[PDB]
């Protein structure tokens, strides 16, 4: 079994990864397995001189807060977004822009981007008035709390992979991970895509062909919406994949479509499963969400990201052919 | 006493009321008492059907969860901040032009906009990587935490003065507050005043959209965060003695840490009285000469600092 693991933690660089086999066969740690495999790839221990123990230690730790009882938001979401950002990174439109730091800080933000989630979302945590969203004045709710979690966690025994930093490198891995991880609030999408945008229409490229950028705003406006489409790339993998983390959102959402209307709540969009399309809502969900913010990222990075794109549309055709 | 107190709170209305006799007279309760005359002189028990005793029974537990030990932002400074924007939510140029839930959450922001201050600022509680800068991911932290404490008080017994709103009204009161509180952060300020200058700019006499009339709020209740310098000079070298104390207190702690000590914090490298001038030419004049164009109202106001400034620039 373990040498079935390694050899699926080989394809770790490859968009389709079996996440959910890693999972079975990590036994239920695909985000330690997926994150130590990652940072062997980068030599990101080396370059940051991380004991191995505490790098385990922490990823163990991190990986425990996030709720195995929640069918979405857990642990394998979690390592999935962060292998998503270890490919996106990887792209050739991207060669040697960023540095090692921020590299980390990327990896770092996927791997802590939803921990200790509750499985539902916002907007209910609000309206239920629940002790979150009363620490956090309503504003990015889970988001501040994933990042809280997050860099608590690395003061736990043993656990603080970023002991061997400067300081001036901690403090500007800090703020690129809060930066990052508020990002992927989606009530920020419309406005996060709207500079995406203005940014591809505005693209500079350097001699070698890779963009050019050349201040912090740039270089974080990239980075956020890169972890932004990792986090929104479920319709972007093979079918396969894509209609098991449907069934899962799906679970999860029912469930607090459930707790709203046993509340008398008003049920959030896709939460009703009594009035419930689920093609209808992946393929507006691609149309409206998904296609526009993947088409972007795909300009941006033109033409590393046909293939994804082209599976991204292949999935919409299929969902759509079920109508 | 309880006489001498009666007849100072007649000021309630007036810039320059005497809000340390107020605390002296009141056993240490001047947000307590001038929140209490504030409602009743707006109506506003009544108005929203508050009880009495539940405004009170709240009034007290917030007040008590200000630091008594805290030389500067305590509940003596909530309550003047409170009285300020009293004062200026009554500009005849503001007549009758906010509701009676936008006032309460005007005062109401203004009473939380402080509570549980630590004492030091929010770049010293993110430099030494305190609990509230790791829960609050260094943005905003100490005014996130002002909120969420005004806010969780009142699920305490008895303490729940919003409890006859409406669930729209509460939900609409909740927001204003938050927009207003997260507005006091000094870290805002150069952003805040200068959509108040694009607001002067372009000034009808009359706000119509929520952006202009709450960006009104927060520059109100920030004009009333850095009112000290525009009051009678009696009260002003008050306030400059307590927040010195603050201030040099915390730059103790940052000299003993090997921190660089923040701006007027360094006791043995200190001029208040070029200090404030520097705090009056910089922050307080250029941001009460843009509200007195607002209300032009304020006159007597942005008098009294033009005053103060010229006598402390003397004592240089
Ligand atoms: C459209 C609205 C109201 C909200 C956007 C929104 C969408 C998701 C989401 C994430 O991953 C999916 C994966 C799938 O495979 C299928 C899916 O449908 C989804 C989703 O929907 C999660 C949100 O928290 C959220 O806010
Ligand atoms: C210049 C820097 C680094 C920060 C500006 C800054 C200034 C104050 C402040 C408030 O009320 C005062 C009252 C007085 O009577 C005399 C005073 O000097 C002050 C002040 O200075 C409070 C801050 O929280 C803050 O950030
Ligand atoms: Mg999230
Ligand atoms: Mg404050
Ligand atoms: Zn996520
Ligand atoms: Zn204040």
């Amino acid at each position: 079994q373990e040498d079935v693991l390694a050899k699926e933690l080989e394809d770790v660089n490859k968009w389709g990864l079996h996440v959910f086999r890693i999972a079975e066969l990590s036994g239920n740690r695909p985000l330690t397995v997926i994150m130590h495999t990652i940072f062997q790839e980068r030599d990101l221990l080396k370059t940051f001189k991380i004991p191995v123990d505490t790098l385990i230690t922490y990823l163990m730790t991190l990986e425990d807060h996030y709720h195995a009882d929640v069918a979405y938001h857990n642990n394998i979401h979690a390592a999935d977004v962060v292998q998503s950002t270890h490919v996106l990174l990887s792209t050739p439109a991207l060669e040697a822009v960023f540095t090692d730091l921020e590299i980390l800080a990327a990896i770092f933000a996927s791997a802590i981007h939803d921990v200790d989630h509750p499985g539902v979302s916002n907007q209910f945590l609000i309206n239920t008035n629940s002790e979150l969203a009363l620490m956090y004045n309503d504003s990015s709710v889970l988001e501040n709390h994933h990042l809280a979690v997050g860099f608590k966690l690395l003061q736990e025994e043993n656990c603080d992979i970023f002991q061997n930093l400067t300081k001036k490198q901690r403090q500007s891995l800090r703020k690129m991970v809060i930066d990052i991880v508020l990002a992927t609030d989606m009530s920020k999408h419309m406005n996060l895509l709207a500079d995406l945008k203005t940014m591809v229409e505005t693209k500079k490229v350097t001699s070698s062909g890779v963009l050019l950028l050349d201040n912090y705003s740039d270089r974080i406006q990239v980075l956020q919406n890169m972890v932004h489409c990792a986090d929104l790339s479920n319709p972007t993998k093979p079918l396969q994949l894509y209609r098991q983390w449907t069934d899962r959102i799906m679970e999860e959402f029912f469930r607090q479509g459930d707790r709203e209307r046993e509340r008398g709540m008003e049920i959030s969009p896709m939460c009703d499963k009594h009035n419930a399309s689920v093609e209808k809502s992946q393929v507006g969900f691609i149309d409206y969400i998904v296609h526009p913010l993947w088409e972007t990222w795909a300009d941006l990075v033109h033409p590393d990201a046909q293939d994804i794109l082209d599976t991204l549309e292949d999935n919409r055709e299929w969902y759509q052919s079920t109508i």
